[PDB]
């Protein structure tokens, strides 16, 4: 007999686990518990802040959401208009001394002449190849080329994605990307090309919202919250080091001990492996592919420059820089960083020269937010990035060398990113449905491993559906079919659906 | 105040009601109610019987199921063994004197030499066409000749679907056929004819059970057996007359009347607007086409003839009989006409002659099931269609001129197939979100107009997935998503979910 | 017996008749003679000129010759180096107010944004069918859009070719174009409206040779010379009446008869047909189809304004102007109109209006020579032609409204253009061979009536290997295999053969 | 001065120097002679003759004319209708035991069914593919498989053409082949496949003409005899042992010398280097490929088998004989073997072994001719050959074991075949040009190595242009343009022209 027991039992309070939580308290059926390591929820969407008061996410976060069930939730969870502020969806490609605006191919009349030839000869050789075309593209590389041609190609997405998924494009699969065909709009991309039109895929209906206050991370701090806390066990306390499967029993660093009809595991599978003592299923887990994510955080004295002015994120395909995307993490929200009267000294200069001065200056203050992946591809150098980082944002422009930075962040993620390679199904097949035989519900950017349902609403109805399926039989939609969750508003599941108003009567 | 309120209403207890009492009943949560005007359930998947003992479905009824929680159901409803009997699914197409084994385009080997060379010359042309496709087909009809080819086309699937719609194929979309490309198997074709094969698609592996007693009708009846019966009004006293959407009530025949919070309805949609009195409703309706269906049943003396042999289903593109489909419903259970040692007088021959002797003799009996449609732009003689339909059979083979008939049947049923026409799913997007906006769920054969989902299994699960969309917020895939739910194995969803599992503990 | 005797007797005197005179006379085997109506040889490739000094061809006349042979007899006619002028063959179609130069589609960005995204667009749908075309275009206008693309074809091929045909292009075949495939270089097309480039297809290389006196006329005086006069019949007392082909036998209108053993005839064959009195050739010939061609040339006051520069010829296919071609023939040689210190009064303005002062002015002097064309489908009013052509000047800029004309010229030549109708083919082949049997080689401009060996240079041929193939069996490539011969340079053939070198050592 | 001089020298008196003489001769202009090293004219054209009486060709010779001037040719030399026999053009493909009409493709009706499968399925993919090409082929093989698919491919044109040219079809151009598109009649051979039915490409139109008596050789032999014999000079008296171009001087062996203006040389190219002590052009014509051809005749006593009926010639790809093609030499004329009445005893059986009578006996005989080639790339054992040919006769039931053999031939004929190798154009157009400029105009079979223009009709009308560009400037057609001479009916020129008919009155 274990210290506790319970009908479903959650590892891992990230927003897969807290999904998981949130629909389990609802349907408040089954008993079930939720255990985390880290005694502040949220997993890879969370928040840290500097010594300066500089806050930073776990790189570039923006909500964008398929589900109604997770606005509810976020709605709940964060219920004030001045709980969130809203942005349009405002990013470029740093591409030869020039911003253009995201997607690319639309916006080729900002480089040179000879460049846009060079782009629509290659984009004429995949519309006319594209026309006869009767085998569908096996890897990203090819999906890439295809749809694109190899002007475009090299210029931009595939040079990008070997900074993003620190492995070749080659190397890829492309069902990720969904079902649409791969083949040119050539007529669109000539006809900007022609009208010298540049035009980026925001505006007043292309929006997000972010947290007021607490950055991403405020979002699941307060989603958590919600939950009866005597279910919680978020900390040392709540650790897992073993789960054994064949005894439906997980121990946890303690020494406290659950027992479960039904595990909802949402750390990483390769973990899970691990904690299972399972040979096998470590051998498998080890074959799945992943990146790291470092995230370099720079505080900066100024007002926001008009070179940077209301940009969100940006692309760096260009070896003049170790980032694949800068963050103007200040646009997000005032709060993401000091008030412009709160004193902070000049740590260095942009050029890398350390003023004698020790002066506490004020503001006001704005931030960037940098990423760099890594992996065994792609080595980092831990001890020079944050130098490198800084020396990028020169080479970019985004800042003079004279600038002051009054704050610096790095940290390094190990699991950052899952890597949709050529043999990540293949993997994954051997091993979800035999945890799945062992009433192993393994879910979550990790948990299951694929980044085209990995965002944070993603992950949230991973756990929702997860839990779905186990108490109504419901059909794990976006765990097995993210073209299907992707291509639509799912908006039957609600935070109240029928069953909890017909109970109150 | 209304003698009796519910929570949810279902109207009609054909297979669609059945299967949202179904899934009512195991929630056991909100309470409801199932009314039907029939003392029989079973609506088009009832079985009639002729005085002479010999049983007759609506046409010929043949289970393949995509969904476990309806083998779950039909299993709790007749759980012998004994109670079902299995085959493999045969069947024919009569063409040019011959029977040829279904898919016809792979067994045209049967027919003259000259015309096989006319049918693979057509398919040879429909491959180089299909070959640089650009677009997909806009009508059954274009599907059908991508698909087969001038000649072939001629010779089956047009004619026969004429026979079938009582609409032209140029008038029908073709989205409900799938999602798979209009485009010729050249090399199946052309390899069966090199080689002189025949061969059906129907083996080992592809089988279906059937009803040992009482018809399709008897699954239905067992089903309902298993609701309790305070729960269910059958009969003139569960006729529906009127329903007010505005306040939410239900008007019998006999004057009771029932408030609900949430409607299924699984009657025809046409006959709901009018019981709506809501005249837009009506107008709309009237837009959608359907065709009616005559079935015609004739119980045979004799032991079953070899030329017959283990036929199921048959299908008669031919001008030479009024039908579309045959069915040897004395195949499908030994039950479904008298034992051997009955005795019955001749009620004339085949060719319409009185027989020398009017005294009883014994059996065996063998049995045979017609389908004729009718629309307004296909009339039906119901006075002479039993004699038309008897000189089909004699046309086609099937009885000799001299073969002893013992029994007839005749039944013309209004709403017999709901059509895909051009316009269906332009009418049906208007119709159904208008009562949709009144919480009512039209669903079923009639209730939603899919065919392409309007089997016995699909209409099961519309009536389940209503409830499920009711209740627990499900996605209602069956009704909106027919692709997705006919291209998988549906396993998630079981007569005993977890719910229930953790309450009995 | 006839008045005159002679193994092979020329008709015509153009340069095909003076081709067969050559070669006659070359080979100086069979006795033979040439007979024209007009003292003056060279047909359609003579030059008039009006009593002001200002000389014109009829129509544009730029010389690019296939053969060393039509090399051969114009050097030894006009030897000298200053017996020509070199210039570059430089061309432009006029358009929406600009001058584009020749090829139209290379040089679209002249045009408005707007009209440039239009022409992509339809040129992109062509080289996307092109890429899947399995069948040859079957009319001239096929062939023009599948090149060009919708947008493009309606610009200037569509309505400049009806301009110059008198038939529209649906009517026309397309064999006459040569064998290329009819599929658009698209990224020649778009590189130079992305680049905002022109370039015409002429340099350095691409050049035509004129004569420096007499105009194209003056070459074929020239070449005429060369002959034995005794040889020569020129004038009234040349002009045949009747054609006794059965007789072998000619008359002329003096009334001297000419017997022959072979014809080689160049006057317009539907003229052959009445000469013959062959009422079966008359109703054939009266099948094909033809367009008259009205010259009108312009003398203007003043030197060459800088508007008009270097242009040669222009082509017009708007509606403002009722000529479809323009050639600056003042540019072709400084002897194609008076000499500066020549003192002309002026006649007109542009505008129509009357000059302030009668008085005789001088020069210098430049020149315009205009093409206008006739059918039973675009009737000519002979007596406003002028008039409206000067109108047309103005419009297109070519003139101001304050120019000074001194001179013009209209003529109307009623055998211009042979059709390459549809029918074309179906008639000539009915009507070569039955002249073949009776001894008649008809060949030429009109003679053998195809266009794509219609210049001067193969109608010289046509006559050359005509008398080949009566002497020496030669193939009659020009004839019967316009591609042959212009698909390369035929060099075998030359004045002096191996069989005169022998013969005179 | 030399001991002889004349305008054209013709160097060889095969069938292209025996045109040259036969045009020179009837041009009657500049002086001309013709010497051979063989006293008997023919060149590879001749006819050899066992001493058992039985006659071979050097393999078998057909004659097809694409020219009326050949005809005129041959009907002068042997102008009386006994001088000839007439066949169809009968041949067939021995393949897997039976006799396949030829073309192939159009009998694989013949084959085991899951042959004809494979053969259909191999086709339906070259359709497919050849409905999208944009590309022609580039080798022998790749147009082989593209008209035929692979299986087809395989089972004859593949290793049947290795056979021939003693080289691989991957080695080889495809111009030679013509112009027409490299595709399959998919339609043509799956029709006669359904329909069971063979047929070949002869009849009563598709015929041809043979010698009544002295083989091909008869041909030359009285064409040559119409020569006036004082200008030709053949035998050891005729062999040129030096070509001296710059002095345009030729030595022969008997250290007679001739001095000429224009040389028409058609020995061996490579042969013509060496004679002209030509280092240059030797190391050139090193790089030309030709194979050597083993010519195996055999005669048999007995009336012709009913197995041999009415063959002509005989295609053979497979492994069980050494031979590409049979020609049943006895079909061609009754005097190519020895009357019914000779007396001849046996020399072997068929199976090797020694006849039991050594006594001459009669006939009838009939006769087989064998042709197998020889390169660097494809050894033959020269001593086995002819027992290895006989053993093939056997293998492939053209002989039984004890069928009796009366008389054998071998020969080895070291320039056979000029293959149309990849190189072959590169280099020809570094020799012809280099020779050209020498006044050398080197042509025929080996002359200019073109096999597609390499037939006795082709190299007749090699030396007839050849004179007719060096005396009437005569462009090389035949030379120069094999598609163009091959696609028509070359009937202009004739035996007697226009020239001869004007110079005799």
């Amino acid at each position: 007999h274990p210290d506790i027991s319970v009908d479903v039992l959650v590892i891992g309070a990230g927003p897969t686990g807290l999904g998981a939580a949130k629909r389990l308290n609802q349907i408040d059926g089954p008993s079930w518990m939720i255990v985390d390591s880290n005694e502040t929820p949220g997993g890879l969407a969370s928040t840290d802040v500097t010594p300066e008061g500089f806050l930073y996410d776990v790189g570039g976060h923006v909500i964008f959401s398929h589900y109604k069930y997770f606005d509810d939730c976020l709605d709940e969870a964060l219920p004030k208009e001045d709980d969130w502020y809203t942005h349009q969806r405002i990013s470029y490609v740093r591409c030869q001394g020039q911003w253009v605006p995201y997607p690319f191919q639309n916006n080729i009349s900002m480089l040179p002449k000879e460049e846009q030839v060079k782009c629509i000869d290659g984009m004429i050789d995949a519309a006319l190849e594209a026309r006869v075309a009767n085998t569908k593209p096996k890897t990203f590389d090819e999906w890439i080329v295809r749809m694109m041609g190899t002007g475009i190609a090299d210029l931009f997405m595939r040079p990008y994605n070997f900074k993003v998924w620190a492995v070749p494009t080659t190397k890829m699969q492309c069902a990720w990307l969904g079902e649409r065909v791969a083949a040119p709009n050539l007529k669109a991309v000539t006809t900007n090309v022609i009208l010298g039109k540049t035009a980026g895929n925001w505006g007043p209906n292309a929006t997000f919202r972010f947290p007021a206050r607490g950055g991403t991370g405020g979002i699941w701090i307060a989603v958590a919250n919600t939950l009866p806390k005597e279910k919680t066990r978020f900390g040392e306390k709540g650790k897992v080091t073993k789960v054994n499967a064949n005894n439906k029993t997980v121990t946890l660093q303690d020494g406290t001990t659950i027992g479960y009809k039904k595990l909802v595991s949402t750390m990483a599978v390769d973990f899970l492996a691990e904690a299972m003592n399972d040979q096998e299923l470590v051998g498998l887990t080890k074959q799945l592919f992943y990146s790291s994510t470092h995230v370099i955080g720079v505080g900066v004295r100024g007002s926001r420059p008009e070179r940077i002015g209301d940009k969100c994120w940006l692309y760096f395909p260009e070896d003049n820089c170790p980032f694949y995307r800068a963050t103007i993490f200040s646009n997000y929200s005032p709060y993401n960083q000091p008030e412009a009267s709160a004193a902070l000294p000049t740590m260095q200069l942009a050029d890398g020269s350390r003023p004698q001065s020790t002066e506490a200056k004020e503001g006001p203050y704005w931030s960037i937010m940098l990423e760099v992946s890594e992996s065994s591809m792609k080595p980092v150098n831990q001890e020079t990035i944050l130098a490198d980082c800084i020396q990028g944002l020169v080479n970019t422009e985004m800042l003079k060398p004279t600038d002051e930075i009054v704050s610096t962040y790095h940290r390094r993620f190990d699991h950052g990113y899952p890597t949709p390679t050529l043999e990540r199904e293949g993997t994954l097949t051997q091993i979800l449905p035999k945890l799945q035989d062992k009433d192993i519900w393994s879910r979550g950017r990790f948990g299951s491993w694929r980044y085209e349902v990995g965002n944070q609403d993603h992950s949230f109805m991973l756990g929702v559906e997860a839990v779905d399926n186990i108490v109504n039989g419901a059909v794990e939609l976006t765990l097995n079919y993210p073209d299907f969750v992707n291509g639509r508003q799912n908006t039957e599941r609600r935070l109240v659906d029928g069953a909890q108003v017909f109970a109150k009567s």
